């Protein structure tokens, strides 16, 4: 009665059902509803998470247990990472457990890797598609993603499906050139009509023109020093710039120039966040600048209004979105996939 | 590569690997190590549980998330139950170094086995299987997997000393079904089924019994003090496992108060959890100083503090700990064959 | 000169209370403040009374457990710090500690109270906050006697406030205790204060001697650290024509219980709602509810009794009995402490200048 | 039986009457070291996680912090409150420290947190300085520069002048406004007549830079959100030792020392001295904005567990950086010591509480 959906199976389901329309009509609505559902009864749906460092002498992994009990999506996400897993290349490893919302029976076990990357990319586009519609005329023709891996992949993939006619060049930036070139190839083979280039953080002058010709910038890095520099971004107010930052999850992690973060604060710009509580306790871009909850707006709240001059720096046309991750994202998207994935893309277990 | 171990897979592995030697040499030591490991750094090994009642309508189910991070057994047991009744969930086993998913167990059989293994872990220490003053009958109040695994493990351990097993329940159907499965399995043992009200019929069997097990969700004591053997020449070990909330009780509160006022220490799995969940201790007013943990019985002596000298009776109350499920789940995961598991590649 | 702090000692609190406690004062001043605190807390619980910190002493020569209970209400900000345990009980100290009152805007220290009298008064004020609402002082179905199980300050303030409120309706007060010494001392002190009321002292074992008074009683108070029910169902009046209100305050740990567990189970199976101060704290601290299996849905908070008028959910029609269980809330100590600090005269306080 | 209210003036009295080089080394510093080491041994059992709650009043911007400490010998709680409104009124962080009986939990002492916090913070600063830069050192510049004013700067300077009497000849107080700086120069001048006290503005760089380049001890007591202590203002000769104790930062957006020096120290593998690696990495902007990790940090008590200090010294300059965020054990161990040693002349004793 349970289904084990592996990382490959998730990517299969997504690749088979992810289109511009599907994102707008199926995926995004579920995530928006989950984010709104969570915001209504936050402490009852996502109880305080349990974080425990490994009690094994041969491991530096920290295990975090994040339960989610929504009216419709019930379960638990357990993710684990740290130096050893990072150095070994495994990174954050774990799974998402989906339960019956009425009985509590085990219905699905997902691999958290792909699921986390997809829900994070769907959250980034949930705000991007709201502030910069795909019919907008103020979009520069290039996209720059700082980072590699599943996070950068799904961010690029989803954005290329949404802004197909407007994005012609994708620039992948990373600390090491190996994994960046690996992503450039995989994305190049998948999207033939898009030119994919890979740069190193030191190849400034070489990517700086591309960064100044970019309207969508993605932060998918575990950086402790800002990789997106204010002087590398377009400063023309006629063109809109939407920066979705997802990499930082600790106060010492930051991706966007702290001067720009302070400039946005002093200029009265509200930053888009997934959760004001978590971002002001986990996002170094906000923690190191002294941002307050009143100068923040949550993604679901962007769909409750149409006035967005509060989230835009009028001197440059720049908008900042910071995502830290929420278990409702994993549970609402995992429940959706579980109820629509075919047995060809799932390990169905009978008599569990 | 993770492995889905279903209830049938667990019972298969267990029935295929459970012997007196296996219990004494492999299974019991793992639980003792888990209980000992937990007792050293309790809040670091088993963090406080997360309990949230359904935020969904048309449901009265409460979901409980119990993480366990031992040096060797890492994961979480998620159980959910409540009105509209049973308790369903699963146990997740992770790689102790990477945090990758290694195993998914069904909590049903795994919980019953570890509870029965915990009951015998204290029993075999106080009433060794080589005892010569052991009454020949066993009485288990309850049915289901809990009663089954309790009886099977005890009958494998005290084979030559236990000749009659009496199954007691509120309904006689599930009692006779357990008599059948255990009767076909143990041909040299007489299995009898009784009702909780048929006192005049089971009182002789209860007074000819040295092992009494409480596997019932009763809210009123089903094991009565005057139905037990009171001869100081014979030892009696009562393991209570059914109660998990303060309003649930299985053993006569008069016997509980006599043991308290006579200075008898009750064997427990965890003093903290039992004094917050077991009605036998909460409704009698027991204190931590008059309690002893199962793992502590293997690190010291008894001093007869866990035995009432006027009756020869020993009382053990177990409420359950996540370390029990994960230490036994890791052992099964590392020893279960691919025939008894759903092996998933490239998870 | 600078900023000033106020040290209000136990004697200072009792002086203020004895000098300002009247039927009108309780109805018009003290109870209203407590009701507002309970309602304010119920609105934003986790922000006003944050989760308490409990730590057992890290000293070897000590078995004391320290509890830190902060309260940040819109008007009453501070913390109540209480510490107790076996050694504290063996020495007669019991729960010792203090209540800190802060400036609601700046956070400067304004007052330091002794927790003893303050806790006892607010607990008794909570009992009458529900009692005066369910059993009005003009009620016509009330027996003429009151029975309090226990002695000490808790029993004292419970009796005193109830006798100031129900002057003509309570004629005999029966004090029950494990020892008769402390019971007779309370009869004396309360007898000197209330001349028109008959005070009698009995032992918990002198059944048949107090049962007639217990069956002629409409208000029963539980002020005992009992771990075994001292208020037994067969000693209480079971006549539905007479109203009985049982306010229990003694139990604060799951193994502590004051009311017959049979009656607790009878109330559960009959669908009766029990009055509590806080559903969360009572279901985690009161043995009367934890050992009976009570649920939040079959409970009602005291302040909520002022949000409805259908008290048939809190009354078992088979007996006419109502049960109220109090475990304690930090908001109670601070809302009453803030009131006292803002109304105490310099004669009944040690005013410290330039703190 | 009685409790004791110890007011700010009472604390300053007791300290001024009992603070000497020997007293600091033989009584005050040892108590703080024991508290810091005792805390590090069983941290979560002595100082449980603090409760922080913002005002639920609509007419206040103050946030209240409740910090209990349950050590084997010092038991109680520190309550501090601050915020925008409190700072705009000259109040700042206000609160008190409660000392309880270590066996019964009865109220034994109530301190004002203001002076008590400043003293223990200054005692923490000197606990690391006296270990890395002994008072007999010959590579100590003769000037001291303190960035900040108030109680923090006062106790920091006083303690250093009692300890390095023969080595400190000029003290320069720097602040944004000259008012509180001139008041501090006066009070400290009357106490230390043989020391030259000067007051400067944060903008008078051309006037204090020569003094800053002749300074070996620099104290940061400012609530700055932008670094006021600039790398180009420090002495760069490795032949002279420089010890910088930073005290102002308590939130990640607050920084006092040039982030270039913080970034250089990190990339050059220099370990910075801290009171607690956990709290500093969650509250100190000098460490959070530099990306420092616990492995590149050393705690104050740990400086007394070794004798090689080349890991905490930049060899290119001879500079050592120490960052303090505050720990409740410091307030409670100093509150217990004073309460158990203060005479009734410097305390308001309340009987029959
Ligand atoms: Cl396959
Ligand atoms: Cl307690
Ligand atoms: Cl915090
Ligand atoms: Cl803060
Ligand atoms: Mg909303
Ligand atoms: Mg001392
Ligand atoms: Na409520
Ligand atoms: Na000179
Ligand atoms: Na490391
Ligand atoms: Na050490």
């Amino acid at each position: 009665h349970m289904k084990v959906i592996r990382d490959k199976d998730i990517k299969s389901f997504l690749n088979k059902r992810l289109t511009r329309e599907s994102i707008f009509s199926q995926f995004q609505p579920v995530l928006l509803r989950g984010l709104a559902t969570y915001a209504a009864n936050p402490n009852a749906i996502v109880p305080p998470r349990i974080v425990q460092q490994s009690n094994n002498s041969e491991s530096d992994t920290t295990h975090v247990f994040m339960p989610c009990i929504s009216p419709t999506e019930v379960g638990i996400k357990v993710i684990s990472g740290g130096p050893s897993n990072n150095t070994k290349g495994l990174g954050f490893q774990g799974c998402v457990m989906i339960l019956d919302e009425v009985t509590g029976e085990l219905n699905a076990i997902f691999n958290a890797a792909c699921l986390t990357a997809f829900r994070t990319a769907l959250a980034s586009v949930l705000g991007l598609t709201r502030v910069v519609p795909v019919d907008s005329v103020d979009v520069l023709p290039e996209l720059c993603v700082f980072g590699v891996g599943q996070q950068a992949y799904w961010h690029v993939k989803l954005t290329l499906l949404l802004y197909k006619e407007k994005i012609a060049k994708v620039n992948i930036l990373n600390r090491t050139l190996a994994n960046a070139e690996k992503l450039k190839e995989e994305l190049g083979k998948e999207f033939d009509n898009v030119e994919f280039r890979a740069f190193l953080f030191e190849e400034d002058e070489k990517f700086k023109p591309h960064m100044e010709n970019s309207s969508i910038i993605y932060g998918c890095t575990p950086s402790t020093s800002a990789v997106i520099k204010k002087d590398h971004l377009n400063k023309d107010p006629k063109y809109r710039k939407f920066i979705s930052l997802i990499g930082s999850y600790k106060p010492h992690m930051i991706e966007l120039d702290l001067e720009l973060m302070n400039d946005f604060k002093n200029n009265g710009v509200k930053v888009i966040v997934d959760s004001k509580e978590h971002t002001l306790h986990e996002a170094g871009e906000l923690i190191q600048s002294g941002y307050t909850s009143d100068q923040l707006i949550e993604i679901h709240e962007l769909y409750e209004t149409e006035e967005f001059s509060t989230i835009t720096d009028a001197t440059t046309g720049t908008t900042v979105q910071k995502i830290v991750g929420l278990s409702i994202m994993d549970l609402c998207m995992g429940k959706y996939i579980y109820e629509n994935i075919q047995d060809d893309d799932a390990v169905v277990v009978n008599d569990f």
